[PDB]
This record gives C-alpha cells, structure tokens and sequence, in this order.
C-alpha cells in the first residue's frame, strides 16, 4: 500500500527516500502525484509493459492529498526496466492516467513520462500504455519541469530526472 | 517493513511525511534512527506497552543508513497512546535499545524517549521498557535535541516534539 501524504509535503527529497527505500536495484521509480484537482481519485489500476510494484496504489487521495508509488525492473539477471501506467477514477467518472517509462538500456532510449485525463472509466492496459507513450506526446525525463493543460479544468505540471533510479513528480491543479 | 533510507537522508521532514501517512489517527509516531555507529545493526524485536504497528522492523540496517519506523495506537476502536521499546542486536553482539513513549492522555503525562546500550542481546520486553522509563532517566519530548554518551565508544544525539502526532529522530555515532 503506497503512502497517501499531505500535497504540500510532496517534494523531490521525499521521492528520493523513497528511492532509497527501495534498494541497490538497476533501475527503480518512485512516484509522486500532487491531487489539487478539488475531486477525490479511487485507485483504478496499474498495467505493467516491464517490471512490478511491491505495493498497490493508495485507494483514495483526497483534495489537498498526494500518492507515493513507486516501482522497478523484475529482479534478476534480465536486462529489463521500469515501464508502466497507474489510473485513478476521479470523482466525475473520469480517468487520470500516469505513464512512466524508465527503459533499461540509455544507449538507444530515454526515460519518458505522461499525464492525461480519459473520459470515463478507462483501465491502464496494453493500449493505453502504447497510447501514452507513442502517440499522445509524453514528456521526457529531461531533468525539467513540463506544465500541460489536461481539459477539465486542470493541468498538470510534472518533472522526471534523466536516470535509472528516477524520480517522477506531478501536481494536478485547477486550471 | 520498515523503511532504510541513506543516513544523511534522515530529517524531521521525512519523519513528518511518515506521520501523515498514518492518517487521522489521535496517537501516532514516526521514528527515525540513523546508524553512525560504525556497525551493522540485524533488528532484533520491538515491545509495545500501548498501541501497535502496522510494519516490522527492517532486518539489517548498516553503517551509514537510517531506519524508518512507526506506531500508533491499539488496532481497534480502544483508543490509546503509543508506547514501546524497539531493539536492534549490533554486530558486536550488543543490544541497541530505543524507548517512545506518547500517551494518549497529556494533563498527567507528556512525551518521553530514550536510548541506551545492553550488554549482550536482549530483546525489547516489559522489563526493558520499565527500566528505560522508570529507572534510566528518560529524555522528555521538548523540542530539543539531547546528547548521551551510551559507552562502547558511542553517543545517541536525539530529539522528540510534543505533540501527539509524535516525531523521534536519532542519531547514533562515535563518541
């Protein structure tokens, strides 16, 4: 069960204990969503491309409340990364979708991440990660903040470093 | 199981983030106890006289990492404060004890912490927790850091609030 703390606590230091947290493994996440969206998110589910969680998402994040998640490459001598979608039901039946990306080999990939707002209930799956990561523009982990306008009267504004042991933070206000 | 973040990482910030996770829970503590010791701690028990945790002890903790810790009132809708002893066995074959008492009624009682090396490895108990309360003159939760050399070439730095919504940070190191 992942952490459900105070919004305005969410910072980069949390996430990297977090990141501590988790051990000397090849290639880690520790995840951090900022809810200011003024509705309450049930967790939904998570989909996996490559890699797993030992914990499951927080089931509810309030207003004014942030997740802590995280997860890594299977563990192993495989050459695997951390690649994945986490969704929230939000309090209009409308789905917040999460993308990471955190590849194992830096020679030909990049770390990549996403944030967007479905219409109604949409689980993360298979299409939904190739939705995220191909086709509707996620932003790289380049060390530097990104702000989007996600429709629904929010936007997100989200950073993700540039190395295997990342960290992704996110806060999810009213536009 | 508790979390071990990097020594250095250890901070009131951290502890309180560990506290909001807790939720809205009257009786609440987060601890956190950095090795500086220059030995590896193997966690040996922990004795509650009041309350509970919903976690374990993280089994090893190393020279330069930090242990992340918690507890709460009873499990139940019996509402009490939190109060124990947790033990880690050094490499050395002795006994770190660790005392946090937050009671539930603060008009006759208040915050209280202690820290102290036994000879050999003995595990946390109502004894143990008698002796560091009652007869080992206990650090009160005052806002303020206080220092006591514990012999075999150590010292126990810590510091504890108020409040019930507790925070015990320690730091063991060469004396």
């Amino acid at each position: 069960a992942g952490a459900v703390i105070d919004g305005a606590s969410l910072s980069f230091d949390i996430l990297k204990t977090v990141l501590e947290a988790l051990g000397n493994v090849k290639r880690k996440i520790a995840v951090g969503v900022d809810n200011e969206s003024g509705k309450t998110w049930t967790a939904l589910n998570t989909y996996f491309r490559s890699g797993t969680s030992d914990i499951v998402l927080p089931h509810k994040v309030p207003h004014g409340k942030a997740l802590l998640y995280n997860g890594q490459k299977d563990r192993g001598p495989v050459a695997t990364g951390a690649v994945g979608v986490l969704a929230y039901l939000m309090s209009d039946g409308n789905t917040l979708a999460v993308l990471f990306s955190v590849p194992y080999d830096y020679n030909w990939y990049s770390n990549w991440w996403n944030v967007r707002i479905y219409k109604g209930k949409r689980r993360a799956d298979q299409r939904m990660y190739e939705e995220l990561y191909y086709n509707l523009s996620p932003f790289r982990g380049d060390n530097g903040w990104h702000t989007r306008n996600l429709g629904y009267g929010l936007k997100s504004r989200g950073f993700m470093n540039s190395s295997g042991h990342a960290i992704l933070e996110i806060h999810v206000s009213k536009a």
